[PDB]
């Protein structure tokens, strides 16, 4: 039994085949074996992203796994659904309802907004980047109508790179008119750790001010820099290190040889990263029950040119969507369920603040009892009132 | 993608269409790539896109001065995200240098089919503010209605 | 210790630190520089001989 699907994964995405390898291994069993056909492209490139995928068509793929961008989106969700190809992905989650798409990453929006009132914040600035969709940025800014806030919405990612710097002088320039205190960003693992580290230059990481990691990798960028600061800085974890499941697959991660198995040498591992892992074991699970049920699906390499007209989707391929759809497992992600969309549901997000002893959750976020605090601190310090 | 490379093979000099915040990256990929000229009078591209020529003038600078015209400080921007936000960050990016307490709202994922409930939900937001003033960031048709 | 100074985040406005040193410039400096911390020294080699 020989399943073949495709890989469309972006040049540098080093940890996330890594990844994607430990998980084919983990993952392997003699019912049947995927055989992966990896394609490294620019997944920017919106042309090249289409050859990407009508390549893996014609070789006749069963399933698609890779990631977009927000200009490359589009033609996937596009064709996936025209094909009734299915394709997974770890990437942010698509605006609206695609079928024939399988996403890994649960909405950050809800969690986002739940703890805004947690803190209480009314006047926040909110530092975006533009990569990942302004899915979140309508988010807070529709909900600064009905909540009544003062959101400073500044976009820090057409920022060039080769001069970067007296744009974020007169970035908190701006961000000082008003005395900006409470600062929220939302950007990638790489954006953030720029910011933080002119955040400590220019000395505002100090006791008074509060910043948010907009993103499911709190852990996953260095904190040891604005952990002494004063600033306190909160974030969402989607891997739980604390979780066994968790903590053996780092076992057998940390270990791994970093010559063959690329920034798989560590501790931790980036969310998407974990995402890529989780994936392999929803497809496996997805045409694991394709074989119990006596559904026959397969095919050869001869689906023909995804640009045949009139187009013809292969009837398969309704079933391999019901599949994954199905699917239910436990992963590094928590529990992993989906609807009939894609997107995913019943899963948790930790809720994390950064301490002088370093991270530590104090609660999370369900998607149906929105955030529960988990009292891990030795409450009721100084607040014994003197009886008079 | 296919009445594209459609054209492309019937052998065309240029193409001149329409794209959507969501099919417009196909057409700037495609016709960047085979060196295709495409004119357009839909919305302008965000960035410097070659290979296309648009016949919409970008009107981000002719709304920020009048805005400023009539010195407006705190207005209400109702947004439709068909056009690309392209607008949309022109205003909240001038927001923080000229101070501006901009209340953004995007008008556009609004169910038409019971589209009521929510408008009547939306000036009841714009009344939290007593917002007076409004830019209409929409369609011809989203406009009327 | 400059950089223990800037973890802290004992080098912003309000902070005066003086490197008691014929060395001013010979140190990296670029790091509290745009603190805000008033930064003194002394400097024995005049580059500007
Ligand atoms: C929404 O999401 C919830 C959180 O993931 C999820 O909760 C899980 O539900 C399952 C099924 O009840 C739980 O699995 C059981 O855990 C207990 C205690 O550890 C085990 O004893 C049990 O072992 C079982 O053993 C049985 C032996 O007779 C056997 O018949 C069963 O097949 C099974 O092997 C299960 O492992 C799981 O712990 C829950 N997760 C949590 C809370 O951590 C909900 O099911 C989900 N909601 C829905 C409706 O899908």
């Amino acid at each position: 039994n020989s399943i073949q699907i495709g890989g469309l994964f972006p040049r540098g995405a080093d940890q996330e085949y890594s990844a994607f390898r430990v998980g084919m291994v983990q993952f392997s069993t003699s019912e049947f074996r995927l055989t992966p056909h990896i394609d490294n492209l620019e997944v920017a490139n919106s042309f090249a992203v289409t050859n990407a995928f009508c390549s893996q068509f014609s070789r006749g793929v069963y399933a698609i796994f890779g990631f977009y961008d927000k200009k490359s989106v589009n033609t996937i969700t596009s064709f996936c659904g025209t094909l009734h190809v299915s394709f997974i992905t770890p990437s942010f989650p698509t605006d609206g309802t695609h079928p024939f798409v399988i996403q890994m990453r649960p909405d950050l929006k809800g969690a986002l907004l739940s703890l805004i009132e947690y803190y209480q914040w009314d006047k926040f600035a909110y530092l975006y980047d533009s990569d990942r969709g302004l899915s979140t940025l309508q988010a807070v800014l529709d909900s600064a109508a009905e909540k009544k806030w003062q959101v400073t919405a500044i976009n820090v990612g057409n920022i060039n790179n080769d001069k970067k710097d007296e744009t974020y002088r007169s970035l908190f320039q701006d961000l000082e008119l008003k005395k900006e205190r409470r600062v929220i960003l939302d950007c990638e693992r790489d954006k953030v750790n720029d910011i933080v580290d002119q955040v400590i230059t220019i000395g505002k990481h100090v006791k008074g001010y509060h910043y948010i990691i907009a993103n499911l990798g709190f852990t996953d960028g260095d904190l040891l820099k604005i952990q002494f600061g004063g600033a306190e800085v909160s974030g969402f974890q989607i891997v739980d290190y604390d979780d066994s499941l968790v903590s053996k697959f780092i076992e057998r991660w940390s270990t791994l040889e970093e010559k063959e198995y690329p920034g798989a040498h560590t501790a931790t591992i980036k969310y998407t990263s974990a995402l890529t892992y989780d994936a392999v074991q929803v497809m496996t699970e997805a045409f694991r029950n394709l074989r119990k049920q006596r559904i026959e699906i397969s095919r050869r390499g001869n689906a023909g040119d995804c640009l045949a007209n009139p187009a013809v989707p292969w009837g398969q391929g309704v079933e391999i969507e019901r599949a994954l759809k199905q699917v239910q497992v436990e992963g590094l992600s928590g529990n992993i369920k989906f609807d009939q969309n894609g997107k995913r549901i019943n899963y948790t997000i930790n809720i994390m603040e950064l301490k002088t002893n370093g991270p530590r959750k104090i609660g999370y976020w369900s998607e149906v009892d929105k955030m529960v605090l988990t009292e891990d601190d030795t409450s009721g310090l100084e607040q014994k009132t003197v009886v008079v």
